[PDB]
């Protein structure tokens, strides 16, 4: 088939949620991106001991997929938003290059991964308070993507199979901005939009997490007019990345505010009292929880804004205001893919939608 589903699984799955490789409806994916593992001292190195490559073993479970379901191709994703701090140091020089891709090349021979993907979030500008950069991140980018891909390219050689390389890329267009697109496309495999965290509680307004498109009724400040689906995709196809590399992000968690007033938009674009309800800690919803607890249910209404192509909750008597991804918006994005002729649709991640409402959906529309 013409289309790629890329389903992040967390290895933190393995604890409270005790979600494994082994829940994993293997017929729905054609990619699992393993999140994550860490840099230390340059290299590549296993993110948690006590469920990777030991304990719960992960790993194992994941090589146990590989041999029942032949199709399936497993990646490492280095870095992530809380581990991206090395990116910058490794990009730097050749030999600090050199010593990064090897290091992946070991990891994924060692552990039994078909390639590497890397969430460098991200070059220049952006990310989490301990993140690193530099102004040559721009250029060192294209660099360190070179020196993986001719390393991946030597270790399959000698190894007789072809190794991946894949990258996850900003929903914000700065990110284009900070990087070669046209270049570094023509190394990846392809390419993961995370065309989401548009919009989440580091904002006291509301707003939705994954809009289709610009809604001009949202005025908030510092709230690009570029913070939607449909604007990001068509960025990066401006930017030189050819349409079947170009896979589209969804979000399978939501995010939720606590006493959103309700303004004339039964919460939607509404100052708030903060964090709502979450699933494992506040303001993040799981999909499955949604579904159970609050979907038209616990006093919450669905509503959907037809501007933005974008369903919501809101709860008028706790003012909570609930952003997530609706199989009517996401029924859109997937017709999208196949109107663009894009890579396929990724989703963060496979632990969140126990029913596989969103997992179902996808897989039944990108897969034969
Ligand atoms: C459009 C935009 O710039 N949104 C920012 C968000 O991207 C950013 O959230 C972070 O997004 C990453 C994906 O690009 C996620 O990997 C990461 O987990 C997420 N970080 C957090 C803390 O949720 C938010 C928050 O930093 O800021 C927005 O401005
Ligand atoms: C709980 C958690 O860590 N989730 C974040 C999430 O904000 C984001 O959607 C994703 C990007 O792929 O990166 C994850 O690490």
């Amino acid at each position: 088939g013409s289309y790629r589903v890329v389903a992040y699984y967390i290895s933190w799955g393995a604890y409270g949620r005790s979600y494994f490789p082994s829940d994993i409806d293997y017929s729905k994916v054609t990619h699992i991106n393993y999140a994550f593992a860490n840099i230390k001292d340059g290299e590549v190195v296993v993110g948690d001991p006590g469920v990777d490559d030991g304990g719960k073993n992960n790993f194992t479970a994941l090589r146990k997929a590989k041999k029942a379901h032949p199709h399936l191709r497993n990646l490492i994703s280095v870095g992530g938003w809380s581990w991206s701090s090395g990116f910058s140091d490794a990009a730097a020089t050749p030999e600090a290059r050199k010593r990064f891709a090897d290091s992946a090349v070991a990891f994924i021979r060692k552990y039994g991964f078909d390639g590497v993907d890397i969430d460098w979030e991200y070059p220049v500008e952006g990310g989490a308070e301990n993140m690193k950069h530099r102004p040559e991140d721009k250029q060192n980018y294209t660099l360190l993507t070179r020196s993986l891909r001719e390393a991946l390219d030597t270790a399959g050689k000698a190894d007789g199979k072809y190794y991946e390389l894949t990258t996850a890329v900003w929903g914000n267009d700065k990110f284009i901005a900070n990087t070669e697109m046209d270049k570094v496309s023509r190394d990846f495999d392809f390419i993961n939009v995370m065309s989401y965290d548009f919009n989440g509680t580091w904002n006291k307004f509301s707003g939705h997490n994954a809009p289709f498109v610009n809604d001009p009724a949202y005025d908030k400040p510092g709230i690009g007019k570029t913070f939607n689906v449909v604007s990001a995709v068509e960025a990066y196809l401006k930017a030189g990345v050819p349409a079947d590399k170009l896979v589209v992000g969804v979000p399978l968690y939501g995010y939720s505010w606590k006493g959103c007033a309700a303004g004339e938009r039964n919460g939607e674009y509404q100052d708030c009292n903060g964090k709502g309800r979450g699933t494992w800690e506040d303001g993040n919803l799981d999909f499955t929880d949604i579904e159970k607890n609050l979907l038209n249910k616990k006093g919450f209404k669905r509503y959907w804004n037809d501007t933005a192509k974008a369903a919501y909750l809101y709860n008028a008597e706790t003012g909570e205001f609930v952003t997530y991804e609706d199989p009517q918006a996401l029924k859109i994005k997937l017709d999208y893919i196949k109107s663009k002729g894009l890579g396929g649709a990724m989703y963060w991640e496979i632990t969140a939608d126990r029913k596989q409402t969103l997992v179902n959906l996808i897989a039944d529309e990108l897969l034969t």
